[PDB]
């Protein structure tokens, strides 16, 4: 009937990943409620299940020389970028076998957040993530182990969208990327975006936030 929200603020990817895994273990064990981690990462590129070297425009070494961290991970999707101004959410929830349903719920929550800003967003029939017209507002890529989810979503709030140009996702997609800031012509407070995300998750999942 409840979910726990933890706002970790700005956390390096590697230690945040270790934290995800510890949170996941507790939820698997039934010793922690379904938990939504909300956070930001310093500039980082992650390469998921479907990722290869073609997803990086420059050599790997270029990225580390130019202020990115880079990691290979086991979430769905190929390459993505996280950085300051992007609200990263890791719902570590006991989803069981119904992963597609879970993805649709994350999508729905994000669509609600966008609607709250007067923005019409949609999952799209054909592209992973949540889109506003031809531009991706929120990336989504999860993993599930022992019936509990990890990884999650990355909502562009005040993201430096220019940082996406150096990665080259593959497969079906729209044309670009967007953020609440770009759509609204001004920065949106991160604290507010977090609150709206929490409210949307509470509504979609039918759970009370603690």
């Amino acid at each position: 009937m409840e979910f726990l929200v933890e706002d970790l603020g700005l956390v390096p990817y590697g230690e945040a990943w270790a934290y995800q895994k510890r949170v996941h273990r507790e939820v698997v064990a039934g010793n922690r409620p379904p938990t939504l981690l909300l956070l930001e990462h310093p500039r980082v590129i992650t390469l998921g299940r479907k990722a290869t070297g073609e997803n990086l425009l420059f050599p790997e070494s270029w990225y580390r020389e130019n202020g990115f961290e880079l990691y290979w991970v086991e979430r769905g999707g190929d390459v993505t970028y996280h950085g300051p101004g992007q609200l990263v959410g890791y719902p570590i929830f006991p989803v069981g076998r119904e992963v597609r349903r879970f993805l649709r719920q994350i999508e729905e929550a994000i669509v609600r957040v966008a609607a709250g800003y007067g923005i019409s967003a949609y999952p799209t029939p054909g592209y992973a993530g949540v889109w506003v017209g031809e531009d991706k507002l929120c990336a989504i890529g999860v993993a599930v182990k022992e019936g509990v989810s990890f990884h999650g979503f990355a909502l562009n709030v005040n993201t430096d969208l220019n940082d996406f140009t150096v990665i080259v996702p593959c497969g079906l997609k729209g044309k670009g990327v967007t953020s609440l800031e770009k759509l609204l012509g001004r920065k949106v407070p991160m604290e507010e975006a977090k609150a709206r995300v929490v409210a949307a998750f509470a509504e979609v999942f039918g759970l009370r936030p603690v």
